């Protein structure tokens, strides 16, 4: 039936900055709390405010050397830090800008925080849409990601639970998340995302996992332009056989929307409904949940879509009519929650969606 949604936000997390012209936009969350608040889905849900994860928190995966340099580096001492920067990947496409460290904090805070009340048994569902983070390598950050929120709230989880299960619907392999658990039968990581030509390389459909980690690393790469129908014959029957297989205690979803039609880094051509389709199949399985953000750089759409997959969480039908909120302006012209999808072509052949599905079904079989 009806399940607990515990829901995680803190209100200074739309004031961090990445700097002129970067596409990640930390005010995408600031716009999907307003929306959600606006159509009224505060009555249904406990809103918590994450602590800040400490160093010692995030050293549970992190080396003490990287999280030492998150601790320390600020625009007014980039200088000083030439070489570090270069040995941790920060200065590019993950800068250094105001406050770095406290906002890896607020959606670690709010990953860790929501693993915790599910641990304790006092929550079904948490949700943490400023998470998601699932680039970050132990010592490596990556792809404008610094710490890897998903990794410490699986670690937590396997503190109570034998099995864990991570799915990924953001268009990018999780590739911090697949390498943390690459070696282990604990966590089973199932990404889908486009692969060819595209960040960050990785997640062949041949990449399973390794020693006790065979065939627990699960990867469905896809080509431009994969739309509902498409998407949606895949991901239950892929999710159903992994559920049968592995017969996890635990759920994290990485609901990373950059795999949304018309996103601005993204060429997959999902609506907000077929993306949630995702959610409402991992949520009928009635297993312990942590739903987390992602990628997504079209920030209205973005909005539209993790408040739909909040209402989904409280099985709360909610109006395609916009309710009025403080950036309605964004959601122009149309000023309509749901999304049509493009008129690009779909490269995703149905005998290549039934052709990959066959092979990681192989693969299934060869669990115990
Ligand atoms: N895939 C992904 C998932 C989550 C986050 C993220 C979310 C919240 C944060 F606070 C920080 C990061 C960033 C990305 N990166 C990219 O989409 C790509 C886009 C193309 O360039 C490389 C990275
Ligand atoms: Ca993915
Ligand atoms: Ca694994
Ligand atoms: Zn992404």
């Amino acid at each position: 039936g009806k399940k607990k949604v515990c829901y995680y936000y803190d209100g200074d997390i739309g004031n961090y900055y990445y700097g002129q012209g970067h596409p990640m936009k930390p005010h995408r969350i600031r716009m999907t709390h307003n929306l959600l608040l606006n159509y009224g889905l505060y009555r249904k849900m406990e809103i918590y405010r994450p602590h800040k994860a400490t160093a010692e928190e995030m050293t549970k995966y992190h080396s003490d050397e990287y999280i030492k340099f998150l601790r320390s580096i600020r625009p007014d001492n980039m200088s000083e830090y030439s070489k570090q920067m270069q040995r941790f990947n920060v200065g590019e496409d993950c800068p250094v800008f105001d406050g770095l460290f406290e906002f890896c904090q607020l959606s670690t805070g709010g990953s860790v925080a929501g693993a915790v009340k599910l641990n304790r048994q006092q929550t079904d569902m948490a949700v943490n849409w400023a998470g998601g983070l699932h680039h970050a390598k132990k010592s490596e950050a990556s792809g404008f990601c610094y710490v890897n929120d998903i990794v410490l709230a699986i670690l937590e989880l396997l503190k109570y639970h034998q099995r864990v299960l991570y799915i990924d619907i953001d268009i990018h392999h999780g590739d911090g998340v697949e390498e943390a658990f690459y070696t282990t039968d604990r966590v089973m990581t199932v990404s889908f995302h486009k692969y060819g030509e595209y960040f960050p390389g990785t997640g062949d459909l041949r990449d399973i996992g390794a020693g006790k980690g065979k065939y627990y690393a699960v990867n469905f790469p896809m080509r431009d332009g994969i739309d509902d129908e498409s998407y949606g014959q895949i991901f239950k029957p892929i999710i159903s056989k992994v559920m049968e297989m592995y017969q996890p205690s635990a759920v994290v979803l990485q609901c990373g929307a950059d795999s949304l039609s018309g996103d601005r880094l993204g060429c997959f051509n999902l609506t907000v409904k077929g993306h949630a389709k995702c959610v409402e199949v991992v949520k009928t399985f009635n297993l312990p949940l942590l739903m987390l953000g992602g990628g997504g750089y079209t920030i209205r759409n973005v909005a539209r879509c993790w408040t739909y997959e909040t209402a989904v969480a409280l099985d709360c039908e909610i109006p395609n009519e916009l309710p009025y909120n403080d950036y309605f302006e964004y959601f122009g012209p149309d000023f309509k929650l749901h999304i049509s999808p493009s008129n690009m072509t779909n490269q995703n052949t149905p005998e290549y969606m039934e052709k990959i599905k066959q092979r990681l079904f192989e693969n299934l079989r060869m669990l115990p």
